[PDB]
């Protein structure tokens, strides 16, 4: 979850 937003970001 953490790793998706970091990515979406
Ligand atoms: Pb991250």
């Amino acid at each position: 979850l953490a790793a998706a937003l970091c990515q979406a970001l």
